């Protein structure tokens, strides 16, 4: 079983922060600036990021698997540009899961005209549990999650061989 | 500890995480700890997670827990400004080629 769901609504979790300029050209879409669609780059609201804490509690019966990301910006200048902290962290807790991720703010070399990278990670909540996200700044929060009960086991085919 | 045994020793410690900064003064008085565990060939320094964590048997904080084997003539040093749960008894080994471990309830006889 695999489903997706709204882990955190767009119109009701982030008042606080801004959830439409965090767009770039590493992704277009139809030539406009884009981002992905289960994720949610959040950026300063008018020169205030004030802490954010949001949770989710697990009451599906099965697994769901939620993926975040979080950015390492290339200079001190944009890592204030897009949050204003400097010495931001992010905080993410499950009942097994849990670790700080602090930025990591140089330059590397270009990769789709991109100086910064973007990491992301991924975890699975239990029926039951709950998955907190703590963060100062550069965190991507999960937008969709997906519900899954997994099967024993199988593999990924790479091949051109049309499906019938 | 330097390990004047003929055998390995193997070290327990952990490393506690409290919730909040408060907590962490409640308990260490420094804010800004950091732990150092080093042998010859391990060295690692530990910096404490001050953060709220889902409630697990109604405990906010964690605590990882890591282990060590000293060899023969080694020295393993600990040093700790805080946040540094210490050992107390550790355990002499002389190991066998290899075995498993068996999950079962059938009686032993």
């Amino acid at each position: 079983s695999f489903e997706r769901f709204e882990i955190f609504p767009k119109t009701s979790s982030w008042p606080n922060h801004d959830s439409d300029k965090g767009v770039t050209a590493a992704c277009p879409h139809a030539g406009a600036k884009s981002f992905y669609k289960n994720l949610i780059w959040l950026v300063k609201k008018g020169n205030s990021y004030p802490k954010l804490n949001q949770t989710y509690i697990n009451d599906k019966g099965k697994e769901v698997l939620v993926l975040w990301g979080i950015h390492h910006p290339p200079t001190i200048a944009a890592q204030e540009s897009l949050y204003q902290n400097a010495d931001a962290y992010v905080f993410v807790g499950t009942s097994r899961y849990s670790k700080k991720f602090k930025p990591e703010i140089a330059t590397r070399p270009k990769v789709r005209d991109q100086e910064g990278r973007m990491n992301y990670y991924w975890t699975l909540v239990e029926p039951g549990d709950k998955i907190t996200f703590e963060a100062t700044g550069n965190l991507v929060v999960p937008r969709y999650a997906f519900t899954m009960e997994r099967d024993a086991g199988s593999g990924i085919i790479i091949s051109d061989t049309p499906v019938h």
